DNA sequence: ACGGTCACACT
DNA sequence: AGTGTGAC
């Protein structure tokens, strides 16, 4: 009991845009404003894509990944912002730098992880203990968590959700001991009280609207983000895991989404987090290898040691295109085109980055798929990169993937190329 | 015909 | 260096 780590250690922050891309574009154009509205690339196909869904639109059920026309079915109203086409391919420059945005704001209050386009983490440990020392036995006022929810509150002895909140708020702050620096709960409170202030300051600077999870690590943090979405905060204190996780699904843990939380689910014989507990650390270990094994026995506990990465820069860069089914490349000019194409925009971006960032890239990575493989890439290969040469880079594509060509004649290409990929990696200071 | 990117574990 | 999984 003494000795036993309960993972309260940290108190970490994962800060989530609401519909990233809907919201970019609701920016640029007001009418996209308050409506149902998604965002969508490539519209020649079923109306294209959707790949982003304002939370009106979500009301009648639109869905990712749905195709616009099928959506359109649900929603007659639907705004769509197109994704915007550059050399014959979708370019994504405008939430990058959206998302940019986002980052640099954050970084002002902590060193931030990048973990997505819309998305980071922050460690907010030393932040809090400062912020704790700058109040002293300063009681913590609701007015600082307008936008706070406390997960499994209110407990125990109004019908409307902001009711409810406050409710829970309360009873969350009344049990508080302001006067303790070394609790936990206090800790993520004034954690929590922080993470206001980041999201203020993200919405008032951008415009954007983004939601929150505060907790004592990543997996939790990014748990807690979701619950109480959009444009809400919620705290997951290390007490409310046990409830939380007994009718949690494990595929709902990140990292668990796939095949694993799949054979976890299967061989264990369980479906939700919290069953988790009733397993040995070794009998885990057995199941699902030693890593994975004890990564589960302490995260169905709540605790997870997953540092938050000072990383606000993506490590790579990289284009690629599907070219699926019909479309798939059958003549060599045909692949070498789409490499250029994939490669200019490529120099473009590596351009950008080593003037914004100071780095270069000295590996390029080509990756191509074969028409009839299972597998998203049919093979993958690296060659230097020492030259932004558009040109070059394509030119030196071709000469890695070119091999790949089985016919004889060689002014075709066989079998036909569903997908090209090409990825600056391996970044230097410069 | 579930696209375009990213990170990272395993080998 | 190459492959596969997972995420967003
Ligand atoms: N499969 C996916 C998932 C997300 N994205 C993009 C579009 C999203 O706007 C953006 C952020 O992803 P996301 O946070 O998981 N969902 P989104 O931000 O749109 O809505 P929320 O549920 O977070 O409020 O990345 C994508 O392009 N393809
Ligand atoms: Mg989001
Ligand atoms: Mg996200």
């Amino acid at each position: 009991g003494p000795h036993m780590a309960t993972g309260q250690d940290r108190v970490v922050a994962l800060v989530d845009m609401d519909c990233f891309f809907v919201q970019v574009e609701q920016r640029q154009n007001p009418h996209l404003r308050n409506k149902p509205c998604a965002v969508v690339q490539y519209k020649s196909w079923k109306g294209g894509g959707i790949i982003a869904v304002s939370y009106e639109a979500r009301a009648f059920g639109v869905t990712r990944s749905m195709w616009a026309d099928d959506a359109k079915k649900l929603c007659p109203d639907l705004l769509l912002a197109q994704v915007r086409e550059s050399r014959g391919k979708a370019n994504l420059t405008k939430y990058r730098e959206a998302s940019v945005e986002v980052m640099e704001i954050m970084s002002r209050f902590a060193v931030i992880e990048r973990a997505s386009i819309d998305e980071a983490y922050v460690d907010l440990t030393s932040a809090v203990q400062e912020r704790l020392q700058k109040l002293q036995g300063q009681p913590i006022s609701a007015d600082l968590l307008p936008s706070t929810y406390i997960e499994g509150l209110p407990q125990g002895p109004t019908v409307q959700k902001e009711g409810m909140r406050k409710q829970g708020l309360f009873q969350w702050l009344d049990s508080l001991q302001i006067d303790n620096l070394t609790s936990p709960d206090l800790q993520l409170t004034v954690g929590a009280v922080i993470v206001e202030e980041m999201r203020a300051a993200i919405e008032r600077e951008t415009g954007f609207q983004c939601s929150a999870g505060i907790s004592h690590n990543k997996v939790l943090a990014k748990l807690a983000c979701g619950l109480n979405k959009p444009n809400r905060q919620t705290l997951v204190s290390h007490g409310s895991v046990p409830q939380l996780f007994s009718q949690m699904p494990i595929r709902k843990i990140r990292s668990l989404g796939g095949k694993l939380g799949a054979s976890v689910i299967e061989i264990l014989g369980i479906e939700y987090m919290g069953e988790l507990t009733q397993f040995t650390e070794s009998q885990l270990q057995s199941h699902f290898g030693e890593k994975n094994g004890s990564w589960l026995y302490a995260m169905c506990r709540g605790i997870e040691h997953d540092p938050v990465k000072p990383r606000q820069l993506p490590k790579t860069i990289g284009c690629s295109k599907n070219f699926p089914g019909k479309t798939a490349l059958a003549t060599r000019e045909q692949v070498q085109w789409w490499l250029l194409q994939l490669a200019q925009e490529l120099e473009e971006r590596l351009t950008k980055d080593r003037n914004d960032n100071d780095r270069v890239a000295t590996q390029l990575v080509v990756s191509i798929r074969v028409q009839g493989d299972k597998r998203l890439s049919s093979l993958r290969r690296c060659c230097a990169l020492t030259r932004y040469d558009a040109h070059k880079m394509s030119h030196d594509a071709f000469t890695v993937i070119k091999n790949c060509n089985t016919s004889g004649i060689q002014t075709e290409w066989s079998p036909p190329l569903t997908m090209l990929f090409l990825c600056a990696t391996k970044f230097s200071a410069s």
